[PDB]
């Protein structure tokens, strides 16, 4: 590797030099000969792999306080090596759990809300031993970030894993989200993208109310055993409904969504300790729910529905129908939230923004990894900044990892 | 290893093998992922790319070891050894170029690759003669807006002393102005050429929509201005279906899309002045040409006429109006019965060629970040294809304006 790489951005001419991907820790997939950055995804670890991994986080920890090298530094490096010599893991201190959590959002390439990564509110739950604790955290995890639609980013962090058979998990992919039912006649009520799940959770017991936007309960793994069902208290579920500044009509399609983004099925990884339960929660950009939630085919999509009610010519693609919807939809999305006082942020703003961020990451870290692919919004790409900026993608430690889903790999009790 | 490409939207899964055979870098390494980057001979070395290529050739025509195959590789042989290069047959040239195409990892219009008309101009000896090959081209591929896909190829390089060169980015563009009071009158890509242009006596009319002058280089001599006679340039006035309103911002544009500054390189050969032309996507104009802040950058004036309120981000603005001027980019060369296609016919188009190439050829090199339109990515299937990116050859490669090689 070369030890400068520099990127460009080709509208304002700037170009910024990276030094910071020489820390890179995993494999990216590509290889020189071929790319692979548009891949969506391209039994513990032993004591001896676990000992440099420990020592690679420590030190870059006591680095980030401006104690490298010191007795505390020392001191620490040698109470780690003891625990995992004499049991084959180690505890991380409070202070530290923070600091990689709040590292592994800064270092999440395909994110581009991470001007915010060092705001970040850290609940302890390495406590936890049952699904019933891990519900009470969960809670306790929405209250907080909700805080009345003036949402503040937070993440609750359950115990590591150990052995491989104790995990605690989470077994939604977002702590809110919608059910989708699959009808004998092929069709899809609610989310098509939940049917699986909210399938799981009716074998489990759950009494599906059969609607098109029925918050799904928490299905909650903890210790190993199997999951269990908990009903989210509805007075902690702030939802939004759509409306449009213009369209009268549109309050009409009977949309909402919730106000809360909160990722619940991804592995946090710090020192080598991996935290297989560990959701976390920002707030929204309003193309994820406008662009992806409401038009992809797969999903909700109403762009007809929009069309047809705009009395748009939908006989041609080349008049542009659902491009046209596309943005009165996401107009609606930003205008509803706006109105009800929930944060949330319009793509211009968020790339914006995040143009800012990355270039003060290149001038205080020496670089900012950053996936193109995927911080580039659904719509208007090239009107943004981020279309025109070079960007360089690699791993840095700590991270959030993709995990296999729950079900395919549970030994049921 | 075999890999596997998944669309997420259909759940198609295609297994690519044809990665397998490239031999060029991409950028990228295992630790470090390129992907938005925009731009990551001898007797001895050129044999070898010659084999490779002879070899793929006679593959693709069914005689790969056949006596007329062994026989080229012999006469390919001697006459590197006895001129220190090599001459490629017709149908090798046109074999290369059509494939050169193929491979374009960027290019969202490759389900056409095989329509392309191949112009030799391999004997061509002066600026004169450029212009006389360009504008044939030009006037072939306009058809009166029936648009056709042509190459013209002009003499590989020799010594690197004896290029020659297109010094338009494209066949057709518009001038760009550097006004007194800071800004930009026309075209800001082209200011820079402009320049070059009036430096070397270009006397420009000033306007917003000037077709530059051709600046032809033959044989690594200065370049040459040359006046692509008007009846060629076959150009669109822009109006809008529903606002009235939008004629009167007084826009145009050309018809023919002509890029003229790549390298084609074929069987080790390289050929520095290759326009090549097809048709526009829409959003090409639309998008990046009218909207982009370095470009004609009118997406507030639109807005203006609009009445939208401007005062906020978070009204969209900007993306209504830029979905008013692409709508009517599309009108408007519909209506003159210009050849133009849609983002979302382009983006099906080159899903279904995808389909074709893993089917008949093992694979499809393809680069997301230049395939997926500048705008309303995800409601376009390309969005939710994941594709291989990988070099293969005969390609089209980048190389350096020539006003920073050049010694007059
Ligand atoms: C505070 C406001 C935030 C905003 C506006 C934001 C925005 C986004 C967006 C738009 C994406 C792309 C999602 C998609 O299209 O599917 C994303 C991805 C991601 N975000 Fe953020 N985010 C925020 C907070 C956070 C926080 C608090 C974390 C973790 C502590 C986080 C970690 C990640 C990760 C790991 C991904 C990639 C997930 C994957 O690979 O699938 N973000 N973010
Ligand atoms: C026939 C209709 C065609 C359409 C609709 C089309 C469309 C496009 C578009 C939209 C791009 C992206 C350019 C940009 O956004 O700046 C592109 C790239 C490209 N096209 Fe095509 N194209 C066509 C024909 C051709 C032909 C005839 C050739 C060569 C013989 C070609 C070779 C290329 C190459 C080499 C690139 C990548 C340029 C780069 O790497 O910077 N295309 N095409
Ligand atoms: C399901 N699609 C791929 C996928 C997998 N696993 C997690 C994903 O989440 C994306 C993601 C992650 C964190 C986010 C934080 C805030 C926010 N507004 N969106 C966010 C979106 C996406
Ligand atoms: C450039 N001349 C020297 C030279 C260098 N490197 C390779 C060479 O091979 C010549 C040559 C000639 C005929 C061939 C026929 C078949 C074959 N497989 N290789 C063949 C190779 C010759
Ligand atoms: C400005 N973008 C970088 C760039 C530089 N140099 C050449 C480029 O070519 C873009 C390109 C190439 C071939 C095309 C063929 C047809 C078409 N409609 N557009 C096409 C657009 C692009
Ligand atoms: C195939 C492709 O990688 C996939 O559809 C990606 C593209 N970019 C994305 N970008 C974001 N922000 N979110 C996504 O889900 C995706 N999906
Ligand atoms: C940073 C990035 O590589 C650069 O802006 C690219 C992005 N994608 C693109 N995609 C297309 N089709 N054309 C372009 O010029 C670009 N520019
Ligand atoms: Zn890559």
């Amino acid at each position: 590797c070369p030890r400068f790489l520099k990127v460009k951005n080709w509208e304002t001419e700037v170009v910024l030099t990276d030094t910071l991907h020489l820390k890179s820790t995993l494999e990216t997939g590509c290889t020189e000969y071929i790319c692979m950055g548009s891949i969506m995804h391209p039994d513990v670890a032993t004591k001896d792999q676990l000992f440099p991994l420990a020592k690679e986080f420590i030190d870059q920890y006591y680095s980030s306080i401006k104690r490298f090298g010191s007795k505390a530094h020392m001191e620490r490096l040698e109470e780690v090596n003891k625990e995992i010599d004499t049991t084959s893991t180690y505890q991380l201190k409070d202070t530290e759990l923070i600091y990689g959590a709040k590292h592994a959002w800064r270092n999440a390439s395909r994110c581009v809300g991470r001007i915010q990564w060092s705001k970040l509110q850290v609940f302890d739950a390495r406590d936890c031993t049952t699904a019933h604790g891990m519900f009470n955290y969960i809670c306790n995890h929405v209250k907080y970030a909700t805080n009345k639609g003036n949402l503040r980013s937070a993440i609750t962090i359950f115990p590591q894993r150990t052995d491989g058979k104790h995990d605690f998990r989470v077994w939604n992919s977002q702590l809110i989200r919608y059910a989708g039912y699959k009808q004998p006649d092929g069709s899809t009520l609610g989310d098509p993208a939940n049917v699986q799940f909210t399938e799981i959770c009716i074998q489990q017991g759950w009494k599906p109310p059969r609607g098109r936007f029925d918050v799904l309960p928490l299905l909650l793994q903890a210790n190993g055993n199997d999951p269990e069902l908990f009903q989210i208290p509805p007075e902690l579920v702030l939802e939004v409904p759509i409306r449009h500044p213009k369209f009268e009509w549109f309050k009409d399609l009977g949309l909402k969504w919730y106000g809360l983004p909160a990722v619940s099925n991804m592995l946090l990884e710090i020192g080598g300790l991996e935290f297989s339960a560990c959701p976390f929660s920002g707030w929204y950009m309003g193309t994820e729910i406008g662009v992806r939630d409401y038009c992809d085919n797969s999903r909700y999509n109403i762009l007809e529905e929009v069309a047809k009610k705009m009395n748009l010519d939908m006989r041609k693609t080349s008049s542009l129908w659902k491009d046209q919807a596309l943005v009165e939809i996401n107009i609606a999305v930003l205008y509803s939230f706006q109105s009800d006082k929930v944060t949330i942020v319009d793509h211009h703003s968020a790339t914006e923004s995040f143009i800012k961020h990355m270039e003060n990451e290149y001038r205080c870290r020496g670089g900012c990894p950053a996936d193109w692919v995927w911080i580039v919004p659904p719509m208007s790409g090239s009107i943004t900044p981020v279309f025109h900026q070079e960007m360089l993608n690699y791993r840095l430690t700590p991270s959030f990892e993709y995990q296999p889903d729950p079900w395919n790999t549970h030994v049921w009790k």
